[PDB]
């Protein structure tokens, strides 16, 4: 219930060292449902209404795949979740059975934006990806937040194409 | 060993109906190592040297995750693999615990290109994604093959950003 999703050993010590006083970054755990986690994702897009049972079910699905789904949180001095980020590690046959890190669902509470918390989330996710043996990390962004990813040391590599249902 | 990776029920019947005479599309199976599968991926990028033991190991990893990794093949009239495509289904908390389909590692043998086999692979992967409940399918492409994805009914949705190790 407070068991971290993945090893705290995968949290970048350099990131931990430069966070603001009393803020932390750490793996998700199941009790994060009760520390404002889904409210943070509302800055991204529609989350929907998810009750605790549905959370517990998806959480255990993700925990059964914790060599694939690396979800971490930023907490303020009061233990409130104020930022989220995901790394999803894709297995391939190409690149000698290579692994690609996919950065997803990056979100910082509006009142907490513009203090480098997104940068720290990206640095932490890039640390995980390198540690577990990804050959690269990629993500999709908008023209409007490309400048954020540039300041995180990402470069334009191609186009995102979509098909909706 | 000839057990399909996923249910043949997930292969689009409309696609099967319009393939060229004696060509088929079907799930990967483990014995596809011996029908030229990795040679097809060489059109994409470097595959490396993978022996049968390493193949069997990754195959079983993927088969243990066949609600996530949907790999399918196009076979010619002689049972040779001439095309490949992947759908990887990502689980999210957003969009009411939504699922996004990721189209990956699309490859047609050079001598078999320009006969709609890539189109059929994309149509088949989009069929899988809709069937299992994805809210969208996305992929990354180059400026040079954007025109292919446009003819498959995809639209530009954002930018692919990359960070290498
Ligand atoms: C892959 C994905 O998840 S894309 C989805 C990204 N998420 C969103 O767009 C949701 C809403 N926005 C947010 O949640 C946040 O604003 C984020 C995640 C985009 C950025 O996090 P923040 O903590 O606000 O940014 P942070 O302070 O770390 O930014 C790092 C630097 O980039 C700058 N920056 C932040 N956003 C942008 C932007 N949209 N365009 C240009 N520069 C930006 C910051 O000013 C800062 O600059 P500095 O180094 O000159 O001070
Ligand atoms: C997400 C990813 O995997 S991106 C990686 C894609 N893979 C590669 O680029 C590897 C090398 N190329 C190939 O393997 C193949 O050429 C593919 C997969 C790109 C396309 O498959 P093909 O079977 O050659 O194409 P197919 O005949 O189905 O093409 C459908 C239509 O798009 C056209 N087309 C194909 N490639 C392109 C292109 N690069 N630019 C513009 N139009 C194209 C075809 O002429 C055809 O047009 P029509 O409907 O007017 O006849
Ligand atoms: N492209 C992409 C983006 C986000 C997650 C994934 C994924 N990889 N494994 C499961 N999902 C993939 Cl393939």
């Amino acid at each position: 219930e407070n068991t971290p999703l993945f090893s705290p050993s995968l949290i970048s010590p350099d990131v931990l060292a430069v966070l603001p006083a009393d803020y932390t970054i750490r793996p998700l755990c199941r009790s994060d449902y009760k520390r404002g986690y889904l409210d943070v994702l509302r800055v991204l897009t529609t989350v929907g209404d998810i009750n605790e049972e549905q959370w517990n079910s998806r959480y255990e699905w993700i925990r059964a795949r914790s060599d694939e789904y690396y979800l971490l949180v930023v907490c303020d001095g009061e233990g409130r979740i104020v930022g989220t980020g995901s790394l999803v590690v894709e297995r391939k046959f190409i690149h000698s059975l290579g692994m690609v890190g996919h950065i997803e669902d990056i979100a910082v509470e509006k009142g907490q934006q513009g203090k480098k918390l997104g940068l720290r989330i990206i640095q932490a996710l890039d640390y995980v990806a390198e540690k577990v043996g990804c050959y690269k990390t990629i993500l999709d962004c908008s023209e409007a937040n490309e400048g954020f990813y540039i300041k995180c040391g990402f470069k334009r590599a191609g186009l995102e194409m979509a098909h909706y249902y």
